[PDB]
């Protein structure tokens, strides 16, 4: 029983995780077989970071300008590029410690966990999600840039975020490991807002069926609703607009449970209509929306 | 930026995670050189729990009895023994991965890792705090009996807690890695009920600190109390008793952040008098106590 916001197990990641050095920049890299990927804005000073001419600034570095160093070991650069907004540096030596490992772009609402780094080397990990405007509400500092998000499927890690910039409104913005960024945003010191950030339906109602497992059923109420008229309730209190794919994905709990997703959705209805009344929900007042209805089944079956 | 409930990583201790299996029980062990720890109810059955004589149950077992795999290998035992509540088997090889470690009792306000293992496989990794009642509230299910709870300072592992018990409450009661309990459970399946279970009042103090620190301001107001009048309402809302050496403590945060800690204090005696009035704090509806005034500082630093 009990249900706690879980990360995986970093200990894969964790060998995988470089300090990486041009000029007076100092950032965290992933050395994955004979490749480290790093932020590109490690080859930007204070100046640069206001309207960047990465290309150009390239041009002025060579393989032995980037000090890669894993623990107390260097690494020979025998080759370096840019891909997108990462710079893929080729060394001498395949990291040993490299997990079976993917990278995937993954969408909006959906989960994993990060490993915060500074200079290589690993402080503390914590399980996030990405917000629908595609920013992450995490804990990066100085030094932080390089940080990874990753999931594990038995033993394969399908990285999937690294970590480049904080917004002024103090959201955290990043990119997959192809470097495309997750949103509009761009490797630049600019005005750069996040549209609207939506609560994502399905996983609150993923978070619900959990509460129910747990022994938490006061929500639970007398009624129903339709699929058409939550989503009414949904853009009034800006939630995700829940889909019958979503619907579908929560099958499992709901059978679990013997709670109709239509029920559920009812007694969400009620809670953002006339709140908690002080009460809690698996010991939070707020709903809970970065729990995805796979973290709720890997959670309660693991 | 940002503040979120981190843990340590984990890697330290998947190392160290061992299956072992006695009869037809199942559970998680501590290789460490060369002894495993374990739950010592690892040698009763289902009647057995009831009122478990274990000494009596370990009489009739030997060492090739119990059964320990790492991964895909397996161990050989060489001597078994039982300390209080946990079980040392001896076996003849020291665990490679073996970091340097110590064992710690940890005490109640105190907060720490788990790594949630199920038959020496690691499944997540989350950051939780000894309640004042020596309960944990976490995420355990059937076969997560022998997960340990840990700190990490520098390469120092101080392991403090191995899980043991689901209270029928739905909390968890565990002992210290020599197999004393934490609080006044016992290893049997019989009525045990935790006591008042009080917020840990220097913890919330710290958690305002760092709000403070990234931007959430509102809560701080135009007054200040002193220390017996703000014990005063600590008592009517079941809070710790604030000692001056928690004053002391929060000194480092007093002194980065310019606001005195009993001005901190006269604060959240408003958040306990009036509430939230539906606020966040920290993108939090309830006030926080399982961050420790050092783990404040050290994700603020890190
Ligand atoms: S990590 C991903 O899947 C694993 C199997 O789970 C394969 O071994 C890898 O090659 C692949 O990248
Ligand atoms: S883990 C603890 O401290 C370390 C140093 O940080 C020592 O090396 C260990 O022997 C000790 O148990
Ligand atoms: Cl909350």
């Amino acid at each position: 029983s009990g249900f706690r916001k879980m990360a995986f197990p970093s200990g894969k990641v964790e060998g995988c995780m470089v300090q990486v050095t041009c000029g007076t920049t100092t950032l965290n890299g992933l050395w994955l077989d004979d490749v480290v990927y790093c932020p590109r804005h490690v080859i930007c000073t204070s100046e640069d970071m206001l309207n960047p001419n990465y290309e150009d600034l390239l041009i002025r570095k060579s393989n032995h300008n980037f000090l890669v160093q894993a623990g107390n070991v260097q690494l020979r650069v025998i080759g370096h590029s840019m891909q997108n907004c990462v710079l893929k540096l080729k060394v001498d030596t395949a990291n040993p410690k490299t997990p079976k490992y993917k990278f995937v772009r993954i969408q909006p609402g959906q989960t994993f966990s990060v490993l915060a780094c500074y200079n290589g080397s690993p402080s503390g990990v914590y399980q996030c999600a990405m917000r629908p405007n595609f920013t992450i509400k995490g804990s990066f500092l100085n030094g932080s840039c390089g940080s990874v998000g990753f999931n594990i499927d038995y033993d394969c890690v399908s990285f999937c975020y690294m970590h480049h910039m904080e917004l002024p409104t103090g959201v955290h913005a990043g990119t997959d490991l192809e470097g495309n960024f997750y949103g509009p945003f761009v490797d630049r010191q600019t005005a750069q807002a996040a549209g609207t950030d939506t609560t994502i339906t399905v996983n609150v109602l993923a978070w619900l069926y959990a509460a129910v497992i747990n022994g938490d059923r006061w929500f639970l109420n007398r009624f129903t609703t339709t699929l058409n008229d939550f989503n009414l309730v949904a853009m009034k209190y800006n939630y995700e607009p829940l889909t019958q794919d979503h619907v579908d994905i929560l099958g499992p709990l709901s059978a679990q449970t013997g709670i109709a997703v239509l029920d559920m959705c009812a007694s969400l209805k009620e809670l953002l209509q006339n709140g908690m009344n002080g009460r809690t929900i698996l010991g939070s007042a707020l709903l809970e929306d970065e729990f995805t209805p796979f973290d709720v089944v890997r959670q309660c079956s693991g």
